[PDB]
């Protein structure tokens, strides 16, 4: 069948490079914001094919009005945060669930903790620990997943696991088959 997976969450975050690795098997050559952009996609799930259609998203504020045309009909969302920058957790609870919740009510929720890589890159320790920051652990990850009543938390690196982004829309697409 055809499966709509849109994908939300604060700016920068990595939700693009999410996306263009899966679809376009190729991490952005550089940071461009973004409004909307569309990829096709499919998935095979127990010797069958699904066709994915999947949408990306800005995670600016300036773009509240307009992110809203992508939810009707959406089988999952998947809610990104940076595991680099601890605030854009928060922004699970305080933004994104609110919105998913007022447009998108029954549809199946992801949580996914992008840039997983950082978590044990040196110059990012350094810069958070001079302000009494840790990156974001995995705990604390699966623990907003359950408070906002995500299907499940899992974590991923665009950047040096191609596989760890297939594992995401692998799931995604689980989730959606049998609902
Ligand atoms: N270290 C690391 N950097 C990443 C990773 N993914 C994306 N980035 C970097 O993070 C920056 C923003 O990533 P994007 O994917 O464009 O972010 P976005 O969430 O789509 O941003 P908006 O369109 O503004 O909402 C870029 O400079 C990427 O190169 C990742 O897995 N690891
Ligand atoms: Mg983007």
């Amino acid at each position: 069948v055809k499966c709509k997976i849109v994908v939300v969450g604060d700016s920068q975050c990595g939700k693009t490079a999410l996306l263009h690795v899966f679809a376009k098997d190729c991490f952005p050559e550089n940071y461009v914001p973004t409004v909307f952009e569309n990829y096709t996609a499919s998935f095979e799930i127990d010797t069958q094919r699904i066709e994915l259609s999947l949408w990306d998203t800005s995670g600016s504020p300036y773009y509240d009005n307009v992110r809203p045309l992508s939810y009707p009909d959406s089988d999952a969302v998947l809610i990104c945060f940076d595991i680099s920058r601890p605030e854009t957790l928060d922004s699970v609870l305080k933004k994104w669930k609110g919105e998913i919740q007022e447009f998108c009510p029954n549809t199946k929720m992801l949580l996914v903790g992008c840039k997983s890589d950082l978590r044990t890159d040196v110059s990012t320790l350094v810069e958070l620990s001079n302000h009494r920051q840790t990156p974001v652990s995995y705990d604390q990850g699966a623990n907003m997943a359950k408070q906002i009543g995500a299907a499940t938390y899992i974590e991923c690196s665009a950047l040096q696991s191609e596989n760890s982004v297939r594992d995401i829309f692998h799931v995604a697409t689980l989730a959606c088959v049998n609902k």
